[PDB]
């Protein structure tokens, strides 16, 4: 019943802060190099399957607070790498530019050496199998139904 | 190949970090409550399954930077949480107190709380795999082979 009994390993909060704490941390290292923070990153990664967003849905994809996204976005349009309208809803949404994209793509492959590494031999049928487990728990926890 | 043709919920970086981002959440909601930081709750939930850490090993099964965790512990140990004993290789080891056990105790619920939430409807089989899951990628994608 309690985590003692349980083990960490046997614990999947403790198994997926730590496996997202080593995939993030790599990324953070590209940085200083990409002139770009967390919250670009994660801004341009969404941005890049799925254009358009209001900010609001954006933050909730991006987990990143909308203050902190609000002023990512500044500096991301600043830099020519996304553009903002606004709606008729007197709202804005936000969309990625040539430019922005071409940053994104030079950033995928750290991404992708990531993501390739921690599935090393999972076969397909285990990680499809995993993916489904996951959207599951995602849909249970998830606050905002999207 | 790419991040647009997988799509977000076939990416599993994105559906964790999402997950995490709300459990998380969750409990960052109790800490003005409990008058713990994020770095304690989770030096305390780790420090309950094994005690009696080097400061470094905490921080990893924590995923805690070192500085921050070292002053977390500096809070902890004031409040009479947690003790700090010098080894003879000239450094610290962690233990929890029975103080400290009492203060995660009371935590326990909100995480178990989430967990339970996490996982609903899906059956002991579905979650032994995915731990298992869990456990090859962690394998893979760790530094420091602990």
């Amino acid at each position: 019943r309690e985590l003692a009994e349980i083990g960490l390993e046997g614990y999947a909060p403790y198994l997926m802060n730590r496996i997202m704490g080593r995939y993030n941390a790599n990324l953070r290292k590209e940085m200083t190099a990409l002139g770009l923070s967390t919250a670009k990153m994660r801004a341009l990664a969404i941005l890049s399957a799925k254009d358009g967003l209001p900010i609001g849905t954006l933050g909730i994809f991006a987990v990143v607070e909308q203050s902190t996204l609000s002023r990512a976005l500044d500096g991301l349009q600043a830099d020519g790498l996304v553009r903002r309208e606004v709606d008729d809803q007197r709202s804005s949404r936000v969309y990625l530019t040539p430019a922005g994209r071409a940053v994104y793509d030079r950033l995928w492959p750290h991404m992708r050496a990531s993501h390739d590494r921690m599935f090393q031999g999972i076969t397909p049928q285990e990680r499809q199998a995993f993916l489904a487990t996951l959207n599951k728990m995602l849909a249970n926890i998830r606050v905002h139904e999207i």
